[PDB]
């Protein structure tokens, strides 16, 4: 088991091709997730399912730059289910971070920072258990 909120060293930073995988169970009853890809302070990919947002439930995406957030990309189809044991997984591409969960494509976000060999750090925070965190090459 891994201590949330936990973070995972980047080393040298994003690049296409590096895939990030995060295995953990959702709470019982949980409310939100987050994963934040930083570059120092600034999070380049803020990737936040919200379980009970106007009693929907939502993945909402952005990025924080000199400690302000930008705008919301939001994406309703949401794959997680309290209780379960999940698998996101985040695919560095040229344009954009691809993100699956339990194996089916979710979302894409295109690159805002692109200074992509500082987005050093991933955290990863909020209502889960969580099981491993861990990055390799395609
Ligand atoms: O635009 C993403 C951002 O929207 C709000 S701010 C905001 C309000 C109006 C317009 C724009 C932004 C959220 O408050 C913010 N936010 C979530 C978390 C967070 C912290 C945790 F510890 C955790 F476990 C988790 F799942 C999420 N921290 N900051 C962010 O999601």
């Amino acid at each position: 088991p891994l201590i949330v909120p936990y973070n995972l060293p980047l080393p040298g930073g994003v690049v296409p091709r590096m895939l990030i995988t995060i295995l953990g169970t959702v709470k019982p009853n949980a409310n939100r997730i987050a994963l934040d890809f930083q570059r120092g302070n600034d999070v380049a990919f803020h990737f936040n399912p919200r379980f009970n947002e106007n009693n929907r439930r939502v993945i909402v995406c952005n990025t924080k730059l000199d400690n302000n957030w930008g705008r919301e990309e939001r994406q309703s189809v949401f794959p997680f289910e309290s209780g379960k044991p999940f698998k996101i997984q985040v695919l560095v591409e040229p344009d954009h971070f691809k993100v699956a969960v339990n194996d089916a494509h979710l979302l894409q976000y295109n690159h805002r920072v692109k200074k992509l060999n500082e987005i050093s750090k991933l955290g990863i925070s909020g209502d889960i258990d969580l099981t491993s965190a861990s990055y390799t090459m395609i």
